[PDB]
Parts: structure tokens; sequence; C-alpha cells
């Protein structure tokens, strides 16, 4: 370092300031586009260049080559974060800052392809040891163990008390991106807000916007561009149908969202996602962070785009 500061060419470093910023099909440029975004988010002070690209080189060699969940996957949560942070300033701590990126980079290391119900039912070891929220307390286990590496602690310069604060809005990050937990989480804070509860002091309260952070930057594939999102779609049932294809092994019929032989259902699937997920997710996040609104508009024309489809007119 530490006069060496990162560039990207004009158009990315335009369009990375934007939500719907699509990081590209060149590999190579994703880690450059993430050290970018760490140093304008959080500083060229905040981790040592050489250990940060160590760290970021491990993470990606711990992410499978499956369909979706997948290291562009990493980048993109971890994007979507970056366009959070960068428009709400002054609303988060350094250490929040710090832990964010890095728990959205690491936030599905060593997927597998395959939802927790799959691993509960084949009766994989991560389900003897994890029982709630199996993929997700792995996910978490690895950034562990990658932060244990020689070379690769990123936190160094942080107190023992830093560092302990850190690693757990790292460890609730990750684990809020188990979708079966947001449910709960979204109704808690729909109801902390509109009775006015709802308190940024109480950091049992932080923890639950963080959380929903998380999932809003977890499904941001939804609030891309329509040709982006209608190409993720493909990768995203890519691993449903492999994985029903493994259900039809165990002797088990799947849901239809992972059953290939309901591919002509997809567009209505998709409504229900919105309806059931995606709006209520942005919609409250929106209440809560005003500026996270292009979010929210752009889940709404995606929406419009699914309706379309059924209706043939595309
Ligand atoms: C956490 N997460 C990410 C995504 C996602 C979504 C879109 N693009 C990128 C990522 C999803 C997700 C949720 C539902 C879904 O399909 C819903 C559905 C329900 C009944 C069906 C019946 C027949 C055919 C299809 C059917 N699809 C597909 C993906 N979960
Ligand atoms: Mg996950
Ligand atoms: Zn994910």
């Amino acid at each position: 370092q530490g006069l060496m500061q990162f560039t990207l060419p004009v158009r990315l470093c335009k369009e990375i300031e934007l939500f719907h910023f699509d990081i590209g099909p060149f590999e190579n440029m994703w880690p450059g586009i993430f050290v970018y975004m760490v140093h304008r988010s959080c500083g060229t002070s905040c981790f040592e260049l050489e250990k940060l690209c160590r760290f970021i080189m491990s993470v990606k060699k711990n992410y499978r080559r499956v369909p979706y969940h997948n290291w562009k996957h990493a980048v993109t949560v971890a994007h979507c974060m970056y366009a959070i942070l960068q428009n709400n300033h002054t609303l988060f701590t350094d250490l929040e800052r710090k832990g964010l990126l890095i728990a959205c980079l690491c936030h599905d290391l060593d997927h597998r392809g395959f939802s927790n119900s799959y691993l509960q039912k084949f009766d994989h070891p991560l389900a003897a040891l994890y029982s709630t929220s199996t993929m997700e307390q792995h996910h978490f286990s690895q950034t562990v163990s990658i932060l244990q590496l020689e070379g690769h602690n990123i936190f160094s310069t942080l107190s023992s008390s830093e560092y302990e604060q850190v690693l757990e809005i790292i460890r609730k990050a990750i684990i809020a991106t188990d979708l079966a937990l947001y449910f709960g989480n979204r109704k808690q804070l729909e109801e902390m807000y509109q009775t006015g509860s709802l308190n940024l002091n109480n950091q049992s309260h932080r923890d639950r916007v963080i959380g929903l952070m998380m999932t809003a930057c977890d499904l941001c594939s939804v609030t891309k561009l329509w040709p982006v999102t209608k190409l993720t779609a493909n990768d995203i049932y890519a691993e449903f149908w492999a994985e029903g294809d493994e259900m039809k092994k165990l002797g088990i019929q799947p849901i239809p969202m992972m059953d290939r032989d309901k591919k002509d259902e997809v567009p209505q699937g998709q409504l229900g996602f919105y309806n059931a997920v995606a709006i209520p997710c942005y919609t409250t996040l929106t209440q809560i962070l005003p500026p996270t609104e292009p979010l929210l508009k752009a889940c709404r024309d995606n929406l419009s785009q699914w309706e379309k489809v059924i209706r043939g007119e595309e």
C-alpha cells in the first residue's frame, strides 16, 4: 500500500455505485471489484492489501463450480451490500462496514448446490453436526477456518474485543441467509416499525435489520435488469432440478419447484416468490432504510416482466 488506490474503467466506476450493477463475465476482475468496494465502503486502511488478497483468493478456492451458489453469487451479494452501505453512509459502525462485506463474500462458502432439506433427507454428516440452518453454520465454520490460515487474518489489528464483535456480526449475518429464518425476522421488523418501537440503538434490533439486509443482498438477482434476472433464474433452477433428481433417487417426489418435469410452471412459481418473499423483503427494507428503494422498484419491475411471460407477451 497505501497510496495504491484500485480503479475501474469508467463504465464500471459509475455503474458499480448503482444497485442493479452486474459484475460481468470476467471472473479475473471480481477480486479487484471487491477490493474497490472495501476501500470505498470501509477505507484503504481497514485491511492489509496482501492479507485481503490472500483471503479473497482462498475464499474463491472454497466456492465450488455449481450453477448458482458459486463465487459469482458471493461477489454479487457483496456488491448489493456495498450499494446499501454507500446509500446509508452514517447509519453503520466501522466494525459493521468491515464485517458485512466479508460476511457477504463468505456467506455460501463450500456450498454443494443442495438445500438444508436435502442434506437432512440424505442424512449428510453436516445435518448431524448442525440440526438447523445446516449449510449456514457450515459456511460460518469455513469462514473461521480461512480466517485462521497463516497470513489470512485480515482482522489482525482489531483488539480482542472488536475481533469477537466482528466475528459475531459475521456469524449472525451468515445465519440470517437461511431463508427459513427470514419470514419471522421480517414480520417482527414490520411490527416494530409500525408500532414505532424500532430502535437502531437496540443491538437486538440492529441484528434484525442486518438480517433483513442479508436476505435483501442474497436475493438481489431479482433486483437486476430483466435479462440478468431471467438468465440467473436458469442457474438457480439448474441446481433445484438436480436436487429434485437426487430426491427421486432417494425415493422421494420432490416439490414442484425442484421437479424438472414441471418446468412449464416456472413463471407462476416466480410470481409466488416475488409476492411471498422478494416484494415484502424489499418493502420492509425500504421502510427502515429509505435510500434502498431502487431495490424495491427493480423487484417490482421484474414481477411485471414475469406477469408478461405468463400472458404470452414474452
Ligand atoms: C434464496 N433463493 C434465491 C432464489 C432466487 C430466485 C430467482 N432468481 C435467483 C435466485 C430462490 C428461489 C425461490 C423460489 C423459486 O421458485 C419458486 C417456485 C415455486 C413453485 C414452482 C412450481 C413449479 C415450477 C417452479 C416453481 N418455482 C426459485 C428460486 N431462493
Ligand atoms: Mg445460502
Ligand atoms: Zn446465497
